[PDB]
C-alpha cells in the first residue's frame, strides 16, 4: 500500500527516468533566497516571476515561514483527484471517490446536486485566482456558489499571476485584498474563518517547470514573440508525487466526445494530457477512470 505505487514507477523504464521525487513541490519561506529571486526573475508565467515586484513576493512568502508549509501531508496515503469533466455525469462514482482518505478537487468543484456522482469529501482545492472567480460567475446558477470548505482542508495556489500572490498574502493575514485586480474581496468569503499559514499552500514554480519539461512539453510553445498545463493536470501530478496511490476521476479521456464538457453543464494541450493519463495508466502508476 504505502509503496506499491513507486514500485510500478521502477518496473517501467520510461517513467523511472522521468519521475524526480526530490525536487520541491511547494514553495515556502526557507526557500526564498536571493539566488532563487534572480533565477525566477528571468521567467514570466507560473515558471517564475519576471516583472513581478520583490515587495509583493517577499511579503507573501515570508508569511509561509512555517515548517509545515513545506509538505502537503502530516509529518499509506490513497488519493483521489477529481476533474470536472462530463464523464462523471451519471457515473455514480461517489462511493469510490469518498472511499479515498484524501480527495483533490479543482476549479469549478460543483458538489450540490451531483454528490452521488462526484462525492462530497474534499481535502485539497487547487486553483488560480483567475479561474476560481470565473467559475463562481459562470457556474453560480449550477450549484457552485462557493469553493469547497472544510475543517482540515487545505487550498493550493498556482503562482500564475500577482493576483495569486496578493490573494495568498491577504488570505493568511485576514485583511481584505488591498490592491490589484481583486481589490476589495474578503478572503474569509472564499476560504473560511481560519486564517493561518497551515491553511494555504503554494505550488513551487520550479515544480511546474519540471512538469512542463519532463511530462507535458507540447509543440504549442510560441515564445519567440505562453503555455502551461491545465490545473487538473497540475493537481494529478502533484498528487502523483505526494501520495502512495492516486485515482483520477473526470479527466480527459479518448471517448471525451461521448459526454458533456462538465458533469454539471487558456492555452493547454488536452490531447497530450489525455495521452499522458493513458500511458500513466498502462504502467500501473495511475488508476484512471474510464467508461
Ligand atoms: C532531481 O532534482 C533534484 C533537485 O533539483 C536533484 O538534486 C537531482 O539530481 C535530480 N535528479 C536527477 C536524476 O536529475
Ligand atoms: C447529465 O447531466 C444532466 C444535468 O444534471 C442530467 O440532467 C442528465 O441526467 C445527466 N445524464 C445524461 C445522460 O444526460
Amino acid at each position: 500500500c504505502r509503496h506499491l505505487l513507486h514500485l510500478a514507477i521502477q518496473r517501467h523504464p520510461h517513467f523511472r527516468g522521468l519521475f524526480n521525487l526530490s525536487i520541491p513541490v511547494l514553495l515556502w519561506g526557507d526557500l526564498f533566497t536571493p539566488a532563487l529571486w534572480d533565477r525566477l526573475s528571468q521567467h514570466k508565467a507560473p515558471y517564475g516571476w519576471r516583472g513581478l515586484s520583490h515587495q509583493v513576493i517577499a511579503s507573501t512568502l515570508s508569511l509561509l515561514n512555517g515548517s509545515e508549509s513545506a509538505k502537503l501531508f502530516a509529518p499509506c496515503i490513497r488519493c483521489a483527484v477529481v476533474g470536472n469533466g462530463g464523464i462523471l455525469n451519471g457515473s455514480r462514482q461517489g462511493p469510490n471517490i469518498d472511499a479515498h482518505d484524501y480527495v483533490f478537487r479543482l476549479n469549478g468543484a460543483v458538489i450540490k446536486g451531483f454528490e452521488r456522482d462526484v462525492g462530497t469529501k474534499t481535502s485539497f482545492y487547487g486553483f488560480t485566482v483567475n479561474t476560481m472567480k470565473n467559475s463562481l460567475v459562470s457556474y453560480w446558477n449550477l450549484g457552485f456558489t462557493s469553493v469547497p470548505q472544510g475543517q482540515d482542508l487545505q487550498y493550493i495556489f498556482i503562482p500564475s499571476d500577482i493576483r495569486d500572490y496578493v490573494m495568498l498574502r491577504s488570505a493568511i493575514l485576514g485583511v481584505p485584498v488591498p490592491e490589484g485586480l481583486d481589490k476589495g474581496d474578503r478572503p474569509h468569503a472564499y476560504f473560511g474563518p481560519e486564517a493561518s499559514a497551515s491553511k494555504f499552500k503554494l505550488l513551487h514554480p520550479d515544480f511546474i517547470s519540471y512538469l512542463t519539461e519532463r511530462f507535458l512539453k507540447s509543440k504549442l510553445i510560441n515564445t519567440h514573440f505562453l503555455y502551461m498545463p491545465s490545473t487538473g493536470a497540475l493537481m494529478l501530478l502533484t498528487a502523483l508525487h505526494t501520495c502512495d496511490q492516486v485515482s483520477a476521476y473526470g479527466f480527459i479521456t479518448s471517448n471525451y466526445w461521448k459526454f458533456s464538457d462538465h458533469y454539471f453543464e487558456a492555452n493547454h494541450d488536452l490531447s497530450l494530457e489525455a495521452a499522458l493519463w493513458r500511458d500513466l495508466h498502462k504502467a500501473g502508476i495511475l488508476q484512471l477512470y474510464q467508461r
